């Protein structure tokens, strides 16, 4: 699976122009995660560690504003998600439930902060 993992984060846009040892220690730190239609991801408000790349499937975003949750957007495949948590304060800004069969890969913290929280395209990331 290191070597699947490895071709799928060459083929997303944000991680392709990484060197090969930090994509290779990104597929050696990611955990697989399943999910079903239709089951919360990640929920508005809670305190979260983990930031979330879509290797299968579609996610709907929905987020209660300052004025019922109102839909945000749609993420599927090759996207990602939960950076807001990982920058700042460590609160969810917004949920993000699965659409259909879900696969995640999942990083933690420690490894977010030492290989991905650099990245302008991340860091920079504004909706
Ligand atoms: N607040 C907000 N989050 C979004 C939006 N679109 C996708 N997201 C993702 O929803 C995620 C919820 O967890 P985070 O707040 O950590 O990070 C968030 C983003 O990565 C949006 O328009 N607004
Ligand atoms: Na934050």
């Amino acid at each position: 699976k290191h070597t699947e993992y490895m071709e799928f984060l060459k083929s997303v846009p944000t991680f392709q122009s990484l060197p090969e040892e930090i994509l290779s220690k990104l597929a050696d730190v990611l955990e697989e995660t399943h999910y079903e239609n239709g089951e919360y991801i990640i929920r508005q408000g809670a305190r979260g560690d983990t930031f979330f790349i879509i290797s299968k499937g579609t996610v709907n975003v929905t987020r209660e504003d300052s004025p019922d949750p109102v839909f945000l957007r749609t993420l599927g495949k090759g996207d990602w998600f939960g950076e807001k948590a990982l920058q700042g304060e460590d609160v969810r800004t917004a949920n993000v439930i699965a659409a259909e069969a879900v696969t995640c890969l999942v990083i933690d913290r420690d490894s977010f902060k030492h290989l991905i929280g650099g990245l302008d395209d991340v860091s920079n990331k504004a909706y």
